[PDB]
DNA sequence: CTCTTTTTTCTCG
DNA sequence: GCGAGAAACAAAGA
């Protein structure tokens, strides 16, 4: 998932598990709890969930006054709310059991992570990762964005994926953003002119906010999304851009599959 | 059978 | 510092 899918999960969880007391925590794959499963089980058992926040693609469970559980779903992580007698599925790894149901984390590829962090360490945790601003008009300052692009010789798509210019773009939405901003994914950022940077800035915000409103792209929480029907380029290799007959091409850029419309996205 | 395909961090040169 | 490649892992397809 990318930011819109994580935000969709965050909103469904906020409606349903806030106020719930954790009765028990169980793991078939404790190694995904990077801070230590036994410690997490000891600290969080019997605590009440006070809220769910998000930073970039990270979910932040607020559990008691003094702990946050930072969860990253990486490539394929999925949460679901199930009855207490729900059967185990093959890639279920962790469960948080409440009195009237349970929250189960599954992840085929086992990439996702849980980290127990004290409340006053949450902001330092994200500072250390150098996560950039949230993709909103209030937080995403174009002036700083422009200065960072001017000072770099990186290609725009890898640089956007690093999460440092702005948080939350992954492979789907960076391809959508560059198509909307008419920018070649291998364009060196110090070559972007001011008017292109402005369109890129606005397009980042508009694509991600539209995706959030449509519930992201897609049985678990967050599989209700409609954004996949509005994708213009991602995963549409060989299909038309609607640009008078031009077809979408797929290349590899810094190891990632990359979908773009060459007519509209020249360097 | 092999090889490729689908977020973050690490190693190498 | 940089880019390239790969590692963590599972499954599906060519
Ligand atoms: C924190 C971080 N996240 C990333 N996420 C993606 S999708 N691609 C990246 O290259 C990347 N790089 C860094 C350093």
């Amino acid at each position: 998932p990318e930011l819109p899918e994580v935000e969709t999960v965050r909103r469904e969880l906020e409606k349903r598990i806030v106020g719930q007391k954790i009765i028990s925590i169980e793991a078939t794959y404790p190694r995904m709890v990077l801070t230590g499963f036994e410690q997490l089980k000891k600290e969080l058992t019997g605590k009440t969930i006070q809220g769910i926040s998000r930073r970039g693609k990270y979910l932040i469970f607020e559990i008691g006054d003094d702990f946050r559980l930072i969860s990253h779903l990486r490539m394929e992580g999925k949460y679901r709310l199930a009855t207490l007698d729900a059967p185990r599925e093959k890639h279920d790894h962790l469960t948080m059991k409440f009195a009237d149901g349970q929250l189960i984390y599954a992840d085929v590829r086992k990439f996702g992570t849980w980290e127990l962090i004290s409340t006053d360490q949450v902001l330092p945790y994200f500072l250390k990762k150098k996560i950039g601003p949230e993709p909103t008009y209030e937080d995403f300052d174009e002036k700083l964005f422009r200065e960072k692009l001017r000072k770099s010789t990186k290609k725009i798509k890898p640089y956007l994926l690093e999460q440092t210019l702005v948080a939350g773009l992954g492979n789907i939405y960076v391809d959508e953003v560059l198509w909307l901003a008419k920018i070649h994914p291998e364009k060196e950022t110090n070559q972007l002119i001011e008017s292109s940077i402005h369109l890129l800035h606005d397009s980042i915000i508009e694509i991600l906010q539209k995706a959030i409103k449509l519930g992201g792209s897609s049985s678990a929480l967050g599989s209700t999304g409609k954004m996949q029907n509005e994708l213009q380029v991602y995963g549409k290799t060989g299909e038309k851009c609607s640009r008078c007959g031009a077809e979408i091409q797929k290349i590899k850029v810094a190891g990632r599959g990359t979908h773009f419309c060459p007519v509209c996205q020249q360097k």
